[PDB]
This record gives structure tokens, sequence and C-alpha cells, in this order.
């Protein structure tokens, strides 16, 4: 916390590393002042590519997820939910999230650990990796003790990191 004064946030990336911190706070409440929406406060990581937004209710906040076409800076900014809890999560939990990935990494590369998984599903855009990845196990009782374990090993010289994310619902009500 010691930043945001509302309860309702979400996680954002993509804002750009070329200005300063503060810099983009404007750039971020701005364009989603065009598309209706009242932030009322915004939080930028130490990187300077991620945040978040705090919105004064659910509505702004969710509404953001819904509308399209936000950008800042000339580059495109990427709206995400945060880690939460519910005992949706159960099966939800069923798939994995891997995150301190380079942008050379590979499918193979996090396989390394989870070779034994179901699937895997790595994120890359215009030929490269864009720092994660997601993997389907079998079950979350051999996902999240399989991620739990492996979690620390060494990959193109670097320590990836492994987490667990199902997302909220509309996955596949929507």
């Amino acid at each position: 916390g010691t930043e945001p004064t509302t309860a309702f946030n979400l996680f954002v990336g993509n804002l750009n590393f070329n200005k300063s911190a503060p810099e983009l706070k404007t750039g971020i409440s701005d364009v989603f002042a065009k598309n209706d929406l009242a932030v009322v406060d915004v939080r930028i990581g130490m990187t300077r590519k991620f945040g978040y937004v705090d919105f004064e209710s659910a509505e702004d906040l969710e509404k953001a997820l819904e509308l399209t076409g936000l950008k800042v800076f000339g580059n495109e900014i990427k709206l995400e939910k945060p880690k939460g809890k519910d005992s949706k999560k159960e099966r939800d939990a069923r798939t994995l999230l891997a995150k301190n990935l380079p942008y050379k990494v590979t499918q193979d590369e996090l396989k390394e650990v989870f070779e034994d998984a179901a699937e895997i599903r790595l994120v890359s855009k215009d030929g490269k990796s864009k720092g994660i990845a997601y993997i389907e196990f079998k079950t979350e009782a051999d996902a999240e003790k399989t991620f739990e374990e492996k979690q620390g090993t060494e990959i193109d010289g670097r320590s990836i990191s492994l987490y667990y994310t199902g997302e909220p619902k509309g996955e596949g009500l929507e």
C-alpha cells in the first residue's frame, strides 16, 4: 500500500521505459480520462515498464478491462488483474504462471524444470519473449507442487521465478 487510496486497483504493464517515474502516471491516467474513466491514484514499478491503476469504484476499474485502445507515450499499455483468493482458485489453479524470464527464453527452456508437466505455452510477440510463461499441469496438486519445488532454477544465466494464477471469472463465461 503506502500509495493507493482505494482498494480497487488493477495490474498494468507496457508503460514504456523511457520517461520518468511520475511522468508515466500522467499518461496512464490520461488515456483512461479519454474513455470516460476516473483514476484515484496510479502507481509505477521500479523498471518503469509496469505498474498499477486505482479506480474510485469497481465500475471504472473493470470498465478499463472492457474498453480498448489504451496507449501512452506511443506504446500500448496492458491491463491485467493481480493475484487474489477464492474457492474458484481450486480448478483455476490447474494452470501455473512463470515470471522473470529473458526475452530469448523458450518453451523447452522452462520445461527443463516442469518437463513432466502436461502442456506448455510461452508468451512471445514480434519473435521475442515478453517475460512470462503459462503452463497447464495435469492437476493443481502436481503443478503447485512442481513450481514450489522446482522454483529456483537457473535459465539463461538468470533465475526464473514461479507462481500460480487462474485469473478471475469471465474466462469461459464471456
